[PDB]
């Protein structure tokens, strides 16, 4: 059985997480682990509870791990116990995957010097002090790393490791199956394509975060130097 | 605040829910319920574990009610307590929505009767039976109904949703807050693109669970013809 583990944290942003699980338990022999430091319950930034399936000590060997992001990625920035766990089992895996500010977990944990990543839009700036290439592109792909941005990154590269586990025609068949074809109703899921103003009001939104997340990401990075 | 509730049903397809979940909850002023029965854990059909918040008896009027789809609606589409639940909450929602098989559910509580509504592809000889004029459209609207059909037309609608709730300029920025832009690698997402070869594999692995569900359909017909 392939062995899939997702990271599961207390304010993940949980669509990060459950798009990719939904398409990937769709597979057959796979096993897909939601990991945390106990099993357990976890309350996602929303409020929506959800239940990690088993420990960091406990979890097998994992052919692919995904790092999702969220407003908890600040604390996990810093959380060493965490960050040595990414590091173990990114050393045996097959596929390091992240969605949206997931890449600054991987970061932190030093998995991204060298390597072309991504992350969200309003973070951008923190992947070059973590020793990252940043690219602006959706899903960047260096080896076995994919960093992906958007609320279906996630369920987009799922498919793309279906085709490269199994092949093409399980991935297109797990496609028709969930009748996956999005056609959003606005276009404005890139600052690229949005409006001006909207521009605006989001990045006012995020500027108390940024500000935070930079502080924790100097810190981190200082780790990593030494 | 505006009152928006999701049943939340054993063997449910979690992302179904999950997604416009986490749109929806993005939004000011808004509360979010996890419906079911009682408060409690409730398992989706890939074994993910999520928790219902409220029971039918202490739901407050909702705004907007959405049935998700998956394995269990089965079991849904016979279940009197649920089938008055989503009767009497329908009654005066501004907006009654489904996504995939969810539209089974609402077709056996008598919903649909006259309305134009789609559903997943594999079951959409199930609709008429049940007094619909079956419409093979993404997104089909009908009065303040709302059927769609994909792991994605919960979030596009709900963006949908939030424009008209609130104003165009607040669901761009929602939209821009999630980065959410799709680019599936495939384009095997509906039966019309994909490979006839995958087609096949689809609707033979459904075979079984159609049988099923026609049976139980022509039971729920017979509910609502007395
Ligand atoms: C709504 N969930 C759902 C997903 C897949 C299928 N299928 O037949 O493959 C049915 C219902
Ligand atoms: C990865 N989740 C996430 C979603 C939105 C934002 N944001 O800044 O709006 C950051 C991270
Ligand atoms: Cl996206
Ligand atoms: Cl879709």
């Amino acid at each position: 059985a392939v062995q899939i583990g997702f990271l599961l944290f207390p304010e993940v942003q949980q669509l990060d997480l459950t798009g990719p699980h939904d398409v990937l338990a769709s597979l057959p022999d796979v096993q897909v682990h939601l990991i945390w430091k106990e099993p357990g319950p976890v309350v996602a930034s929303s409020g929506l509870v959800l239940q990690a399936t088993t420990s960091f000590a406990d979890c097998p060997p994992l052919d692919v791990i995904c790092i999702p992001g969220g407003t908890g990625v600040g604390a996990l920035m810093e959380d060493p116990q965490a960050l040595a766990f990414i590091r173990q089992q990114a050393a045996r895996a097959r596929y390091v995957t992240s969605v949206c500010t997931g890449s600054l977990v991987l970061g932190a944990a030093g998995l991204l010097q060298g390597k072309r990543a991504t992350t969200h839009w309003a973070y951008h700036e923190l992947l070059a002090p973590l020793g990252a290439i940043p690219v602006h592109e959706r899903v960047v792909r260096d080896g076995n790393l994919l960093t992906g941005t958007g609320i279906t990154a996630g369920i987009d590269f799922a498919l793309t490791l279906a085709a490269e586990l199994f092949d093409a025609a399980t991935a297109q068949r797990v496609q028709l199956q969930l009748e996956y074809a999005p056609a959003p109703p606005f276009n404005a899921g890139s600052p690229d394509t949005a409006p001006a103003s909207v521009v605006q009001q989001a990045r006012q939104r995020a500027a108390d975060s940024l500000h935070k997340r930079r502080e924790i990401t100097l810190r981190a990075a200082a780790r990593l130097a030494a």
